[PDB]
């Protein structure tokens, strides 16, 4: 009956191994912890100028909001120890009150999402092309918030889904706040923000019953992809291994539209944003995708957060295709439909600056769910084009967050405060926080020698001033002939792939419209793919038993872009960036593994900053062959080899994991995914399972022991990401 | 000199660059030190009081935010160009979507307002402190009554009830006086009114009283009056109601100002002891200033001249110096006395007279300081009598109960969600951690690995206190309860008239009159005429004097019946308690009053002297009125300032009245100022006559010989001072009543 | 009621010039798109509901006077939503979980919403505990993670120290975590109530659902799995079973 | 939106309209119109692409902008002729 | 009383269910990163049912000491050992 008591006082085992270590550790190795208790020598402007509203708690008395301390949080109050709860028990009713109105509304679009703290720094000096206080200086650091998402799943969805993913970055600006606010492909689905919320309804889950969750496969979505072919390019890249990145780590960013950058002179250049990962571009495969849906719906908000925790900081080169003003028209597509993409070949990214994401926030609810991106966040020396796509954006995000954050004053929550000065005549508002000392609320005034002050634009320090575009036409609601172009750039997309990123975007159409019910919507898509490329169509129709008319095979495929056919660029693979720091292995043990191997295997792996999960059938701890106490951190089921980049089964009692079921299905798993496996000597009588002849093949590696050259070759495989080789063995494979 | 002209005639003042638009002489910055009412513009108190300060003004520096020498920005720090101009395709062309800084602008301007309070809508705030005399320790374990050392910073809300945030100050109505103390163990908010009794018993019928009070549904009439049909149908067939009706319509009603008048909390509440022994407590605010209030026709009239006159007054005395102060106060009624009175405790309808149970003084409230921002401050406050700290605690007063539920629901809707406590003005002083988390605006950002208990991974923190003599966690009183579920109320609470007769045999003979004046305005305004009769019939319980002279005033007659009705007994004995009255026990203070000076163009300066030199030395106001504005010429050249004209800052906005003497034909056929003194004189207000002003006794219909009330001499000295400056001290002239009736005002 | 002549474009000043401001229809479209957001449910935030009716063997007047008890013949309509307790509106249906099991009884006399869940107990005794313990359960505090599952260290921490929870932890535990189907499990109050005649007579009531397609659950395996390949298995399988006239059916 | 508490407002019995309304706008807190639309979008087949743009006319058209021309740079700028 | 309940629910369940009821178990434990926070459940079953508390302490390589071996089970509820 104590448990129903005050009080329980210190309920912390006594050796401390409730408190995870203050410093960098590997995943798993420590629990996880909030950012400032993990990392509090990691700091930056923004992280320091948030200390005004951490909350501690240790040595703290439990009290009501009002700063009354409770005696008892353990009941209500009654009249007697059985009776009714009473209507004066004020500090039930203010801790109920409080929980029951904890939640605000998701996001209407990107509702998933994860997000870190780090740092921006330019390389050099960009004053020739950018007025932009914050790409003036090498040395100037500028603070960001990055939050990384899914688009169509509800805040409770699952992270793995096939889906485009948001990337949005908040610097926080000695002059304003700037939001760049892009997605992981460099092209959008619609061309005129009118039609964005007819293309999301169509996505998301269907009005009568809610569904599907975070999934595209489905009537409505295809639907309106076989009645807009403006859509055809960005589904071409959801259907690619794009849609399922391995991690956020993993993936470009970019900012679709494209923005101006004004320099002192008033001298306006277009420019399209580029997020380039140091970790290299990596997909999961889809059977590995949706599977991890189920095993680990939190899969990359774990691997972002471990990542930070482990000192593997995500790492992006922003990067800005640059277009001068006099070659607007002189591409085959108009620079302002966000449905066409600039090839790489005709204008190429040049590498402007880094950043870094160093570390977790400290409450999830007030950091991320709370921040507030805007793409209409510039600061003076950048400008909006006429992207009718951009232009909707720009009325949408203010609006929906004044909703969604519960007023005007939203800029107030920290996370989305400048950490640079604001000052204005407006006033009042839902929980307005800034008390105003200014004897005026509007200007010109004299009461106050009308200040604030407009500051006229400038070099630096200056007020915003919109470039001077010159405006000539009629008010129409018309799309420009310009956009009506959709099949090149799909086209173009395509023909960068290799042929295993191909059969991967025909297995991902085929899936998808396997799922949609009412069959013209499918035979109507593969209409649409027949404009697109011939030898798509017909894979993508043979997988759904369509049959291509004569008229279809006679589709006069469409122009190159510009010259181009292909842009190897586009590829998620074609150029290897491959880099294996921040990748973990499973490794199989037994109940008497062979020391010399582990020891060789983990050595290895930490010389090129790979992790490592110490597997079993239970839980404990296993002693190897010289007496060293191995500890597991996860069963074969509990971590499944969908959560690892590749398998190491080491030597020792092999006969213990020969014929358990999990071990087994664990190396066919990873081997139908494409992952590289490694087995040590007795552990190579583990190749029958996966139908590997005695010869072995490419991307098995094996030895008598796990030493140098075994470990090189695993190594080398895990820079390939997967064993795209494998491909025509899988099929085979029960799994 | 006095000739400044405009900066902009042109199309300048349509673009950037505005720059300087302060005079050259700084005529437009307000002194920062202690000035008289309408010496100077007003300012935000940080401005006007800099020195002034206390610990929860200083917790308030962190959201403050300046101007001077600021770049005009976006809320996302972007310095604005041009704030005169929208973004358009051509100077003559539409508005393009583009334009952020126009969005966002238009945006915040577009969501400024929130809900007003449901009741309590219109009131006036400003910060203090509060002192205890000495330590209570031996009745309250209460942190801010344990040192008489201890200083407890306090923002306190004066407010009318029925009336919306843009309705008038001077209504009759009862006013709420709540007081948050920002106590080193949390939050404590005294939530009381200016009379001692509620209109009604249980809080379940708040919102029909409250419905019937406010404008009516069909047409949302009338505003800030209780002077309307469903009001009476609601009191008619409702007596509990008649005993909070008996002070709304006495001159309680219509207080001269929120430094005079007194508070309560109502309600009886509990004071508990580190022994965990129990008294019953009643809290009470005695002014400083002492008990005064306006007269019907004053305060109707001045909610046109002046629907903020309470507010401004409030202001003004802060920011003169005058600081409103009031005693706290205790009515201390043993366990075991809880069934020695005739009423219950427990009954919100009824007071505990002084007679009876005396206030004992506990401590000094002092309001020193008025706010920077009256939306962020004054409309964002939240106070609940659900607030109490160790020390403290309820009582079964089913009015009181229903309380606790409401105050936190309605902040919820108004301040947009369950952090209104993490708002600057509602934020402790004190510590506070918890396991309570989100919610929209979440300012706070928990560190905790835990966000509950009990937990092991943050070793359990925060922590439970247990209950003791200091710094001890919260426990309520053991009280014993037996009884079956019922929705019954208690027969003890069955009393209605005995308290309203308390009351009206406790005025002063002028008091009954207003009391009865009071009734017939108010009835006269009901349309269905059986509603006054049943209103009538219900005065007739209560005494038989009262009902009879509001009845003639109504055309009704008492029915022999009516007329034989019983009266009520008396309360423990007492038939009267002259406590009850505003004016039975002096207690006025001339301190902070103001004066009004009707000048001529040739005023005689040696009065003006003398009259402004023994204001002053009293801490009296003046204002110098002429029939325009600027200035006149005093006949030894003395230039003198006018601070408003006769009709800019009429009669019913001053205390008394001064004529000096001079060239009195330039004023002596002027309208404004014969009217002036005719209003003043019809409201009882002292008026005093210099010289040759002496001629407008004749506009006054006072004789030769003159009358008490008229001060009058050949000039303005020593002894005129003191007579005018004693009648002050009175607050009216009553023994003019039987006067006024003939003047046409 | 404006008709709208063209729902594909934006105005604007040119084919390719800027947006304009008076795009009354454009600006009506995207400010109800961005506002059509409501907070989700503190608890059991996804769930699935249907329409049905309700109707009583016989009258029941001898032990209560309520309307839609009294008469067999009686026809009560009712709303009835199935749910998860932990998860958000976007998480998966198989989850091990507690199932929620709330009816909303149209009556003559008022509305009567029956609140229960798919086991027969809950996890703690007072309410003062209910915002510690889901907390507990919900996803942590620093990472928001995990999305509807109890298999983590702060649910398991406040059951160590609070061992009122182990009984419904228990049922958790168990294959009733992961139930076949909505049809496939049997409801509960919960708490005692009571149940008044007309004569005052007052009599201690436990409310039950029992499931006419019997009791069913799948292997945690399977329903972790299914998670993955079907997060909308249980909102799909009460659809689709009634638009095949295989209408979920409770005692 | 802030003063009547969200998007649907219109369905406010005041604000209503007393012509048919009818469109692919969804949810919004009180939301008190049904929908029985198959489809939330278009282009849709699903349900025949209803409800339709009407082309506007003489009576019962679709509304459209009159085709103002415009002409003039991208400025924050008061015309002279105000002045 | 928090262990009677909990013992009639187990007994009351087939031996297949008793085994999905220690896998439950087993799993979730293994997805807690504080040990000491499985040894505090484990030694929670221990109080429920000695044959569930080892069979869950054994696939989470958990000792029971002989303090937890020799706890004395809870009561009968009114007589019943199991319900169907
Ligand atoms: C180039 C095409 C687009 C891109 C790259 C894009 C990207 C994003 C991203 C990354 C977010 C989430 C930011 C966060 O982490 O909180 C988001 C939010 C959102 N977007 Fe966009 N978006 C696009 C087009 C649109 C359009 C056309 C509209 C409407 C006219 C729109 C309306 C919204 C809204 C309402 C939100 C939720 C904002 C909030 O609640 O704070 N987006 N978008
Ligand atoms: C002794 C009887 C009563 C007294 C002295 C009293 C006094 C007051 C005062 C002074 C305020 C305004 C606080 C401020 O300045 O912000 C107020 C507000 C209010 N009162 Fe009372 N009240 C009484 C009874 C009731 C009852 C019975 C209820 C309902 C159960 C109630 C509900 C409210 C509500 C809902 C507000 C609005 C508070 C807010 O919006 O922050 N009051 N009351
Ligand atoms: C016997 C124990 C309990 C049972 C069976 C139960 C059951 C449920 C169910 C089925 C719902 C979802 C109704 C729906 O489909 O919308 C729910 C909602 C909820 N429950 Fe309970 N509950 C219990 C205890 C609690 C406690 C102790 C509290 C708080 C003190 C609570 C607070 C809530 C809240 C706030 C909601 C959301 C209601 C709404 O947003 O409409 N529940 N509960």
């Amino acid at each position: 009956s104590s448990e129903a008591k005050p009080g329980m006082d210190s309920l912390a085992p006594e050796d401390g191994s409730h408190r995870p270590a203050a410093e960098p550790t590997p995943p798993g190795a420590q629990p996880t912890a909030p950012g400032s208790l993990k990392a509090p020598d990691t700091r930056n402007e923004k992280l320091n100028s948030l200390e005004d509203v951490r909350k501690g708690s240790e040595n703290y008395a439990l009290t009501t909001n009002q700063g009354v301390r409770i005696a008892d949080d353990q009941n209500s109050l009654r009249a007697g120890s059985r009776g009714p709860t009473l209507l004066e028990d004020f500090i039930l009713r203010e801790k109920i009150t409080h929980f029951d109105h904890e939640r605000i509304p998701e996001r209407i679009v990107h509702a998933r999402g994860s997000a870190a703290h780090g740092y921006f720094q330019p390389y050099k000096s960009l004053s020739d092309i950018t007025k932009a206080d914050f790409l003036s200086d090498p040395n100037k650091i500028t603070p960001v918030f990055v939050r990384f998402s899914t688009v169509q799943g509800g805040a409770g969805s699952a992270d793995t889904v096939r889906d485009i993913r948001g990337f949005a970055t908040k610097f926080y600006t000695e002059e304003g706040i700037f939001d760049l606010v892009g997605n992981n492909t460099p092209i959008f689905f619609i061309q005129d923000a009118h039609k964005f919320p007819d293309f999301v309804h169509a996505v998301k889950p269907e009005p009568h019953w809610a569904i599907p969750q975070g999934q595209s496969a489905h009537d409505t979505f295809w639907d309106y992809v076989s009645l807009q072919p403006e859509t055809l390019h960005n589904v071409m890249w959801a259907m690619s291994d794009r849609g399922i990145p391995r991690s956020y780590r993993t993936m470009e960013g970019f900012g679709i539209h494209t923005f101006r950058l004004i320099n002192a002179e008033g001298k306006a250049t277009f420019v399209r944003f580029h997020w380039k990962p140091l970790a290299g571009k990596a997909s999961l495969v889809w059977d590995e995708a949706q599977k991890l849906t189920g095993r680990d719906p939190d899969f990359h908000r774990r691997e972002l957060w471990e990542a930070i925790e482990a000192g593997d900081f995500p790492e992006y080169e922003l990067g800005f295709q640059l277009i001068p003003e006099e070659d607007e028209f002189k591409f085959d597509f108009d620079l302002l439909d966000p449905t066409k993409l600039i090839p790489e070949e005709l204008v190429p990214v040049q590498r402007v600056g880094k950043m870094v994401l160093n570390r977790n926030p400290d409450n999830f609810f007030a950091e991320n769910e709370q921040a507030a991106f805007h793409p209409g966040h510039i600061v003076p020396g950048l400008d909006f084009t006429n992207d009718p796509l951009l232009q909707g954006r720009l009325f949408s995000y203010t609006d929906t967050q004044i909703s969604r954050l519960g007023g005007p004053n939203f800029h107030e929550i920290p996370i989305n405060r400048p950490t640079c000065p604001y000052h204005n005549f407006q006033r009042d508002g839902m929980h307005r926080m800034g008390i105003d000392t200014n004897p005026a609320n509007y200007e010109p005034n004299s009461i106050n020698d009308n200040w604030p002050r407009e500051t006229p634009p400038g070099p630096k320090r200056g007020g915003f001033e919109s470039y001077q575009e010159r405006v000539e036409g009629n008010k129409v609601r018309e799309r420009s002939p310009s956009f009506g172009e959709y099949y090149s750039h799909p086209r173009l997309f395509w023909l960068s792939q290799t042929p295993f990123e191909q059969r991967h975007i025909v297995d991902g159409f085929s899936f998808e419209l396997s799922k949609v019910v009412r069959p013209y919507i499918r035979e109507r898509v593969v209409d649409q793919l027949a404009h697109i490329d011939l030898t798509l169509a017909q894979a993508v129709a043979k997988n759904l038993g369509i049959e291509l008319t004569d008229d279809q095979l006679n589709i006069t495929p469409p122009p190159d872009v510009n010259g181009l056919k292909k842009d190897p660029s586009l590829s998620l693979y074609a150029i290897p960036d491959g880099d294996v720091k921040g990748r973990v292995v499973a490794i199989l043990l037994n109940d008497e593994v062979r020391s010399a191997d582990l020891l060789a295997i983990l050595k290895a792996l930490k010389a090129k900053g790979v992790h490592a999960k110490l597997l079993y059938s239970r839980m404990g701890e296993v002693t190897a062959d010289d007496g060293t106490v191995l500890p597991i951190a996860a069963t074969f089921a509990g971590a499944p080899s969908l959560t690892v980049d590749a398998v190491i089964v080491p030597c020792g009692n092999i006969a213990d994991i020969a014929d358990n079921g999990d071990a087994n299905y664990y190396l066919m798993e990873a081997y139908k995914h494409l992952k590289p496996i490694a087995l040590a000597g007795d552990a190579r009588k583990f190749k029958a399972t996966i139908k590997i002849a005695d010869q072995g093949e490419e991307g098995i590696v094996e030895a008598d022991s796990a030493d140098g050259s075994f470990m090189d070759e695993l190594l080398t495989l895990m820079a390939a990401h997967r064993v795209w080789s494998r491909i025509p063995k899988i099929d085979k494979i029960p799994a």
